[PDB]
């Protein structure tokens, strides 16, 4: 019974979820003073040319939009990674105002709200498989700032009304993910964890540097989505975000000059 409020949100997943005080917890602050650039990275590939979408879900804790994971279809590989990723879905975490919502920071600046598209490593078949290993998952992360629209969100701002309270779930087809890339590839990079329980300590963060700009109007949809079930007392879908943790023992690496 985790979840975002006063008596279940981040500061009581340990409880449950002990690693939730490890070594590798994610997200964290990224300093830009002191992030050092690394020669040794390559430039991220992403292919999602073949990426095939398969339906959009309310959790009771975000949404995910999956994918047909089951080719070798949407995959991840450079940057820092060995080997080949491949995508199985994609949320966001967001506030309830736009001075809030991103789970990692950059100089303790917090933006409106962050994109997860997530990953698992095919050397360990899947992704149940995957999260048990340090290097299972390499989760992309991309921030948002509220400015333009991004004409390539849209298609999911429209479905939300569809999935409004808790194990809703929709036909969501031919979604590109695409469309909710910045220009810019450059990234920071850390080995950290799930940001949500289990909280495992399995994933390559790949955090970029530049953000996505969303309409006011669109982030006004996710903020109408809410974290209860059917028939229950409305908590609107807002705060979704775990703050950032201790750094410990990692170094973040910048991709870029
Ligand atoms: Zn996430």
């Amino acid at each position: 019974h985790w979840g975002y409020g006063k008596h279940n949100g981040p500061e009581h997943w340990h409880k449950d979820f002990p690693i939730a005080k490890g070594e590798r917890q994610s997200p964290v602050d990224i300093d830009t003073h002191t992030a050092k650039y690394d020669p040794s990275l390559k430039p991220l590939s992403v292919s999602y040319d073949q990426a095939t979408s398969l339906r959009i879900l309310n959790n009771g804790h975000a949404f995910n939009v999956e994918f047909d994971d089951s080719q070798d279809k949407a995959v991840l590989k450079g940057g820092p990674l060995d080997g080949t990723y491949r995508l199985i879905q994609f949320h966001f975490h967001w506030g309830s105002l736009d001075g809030q919502g991103s789970e990692h920071t950059v100089d303790k600046k917090k933006y409106a709200a962050e994109l997860h598209l997530v990953h698992w490593n095919t050397k360990y078949g899947d992704f149940g498989k995957a999260v048990q290993q340090p290097d299972g998952l390499a989760v992309l992360g991309i921030f948002l700032k509220v400015g333009s629209a991004k004409p390539g969100l849209q298609k999911v701002v429209d479905v939300l009304d569809s999935i409004k309270t808790k194990g809703k779930s929709a036909d969501f087809t031919n979604f590109d993910p695409r469309g909710l890339l910045p220009e810019s590839l450059d990234y920071w990079t850390y080995p950290g964890s799930l940001t949500t329980p289990p909280l495992l300590e399995c994933v390559t963060w790949i955090v970029l540097k530049e953000p996505i700009s969303v309409s006011s109007e669109q982030v006004l949809k996710f903020r109408k989505l809410n974290f209860n079930g059917e028939g229950e007392p409305e908590e609107l879908m807002v705060d979704n975000w775990r703050p950032a943790q201790p750094l410990k023992n990692r170094q973040i690496k910048a991709s870029f000059k």
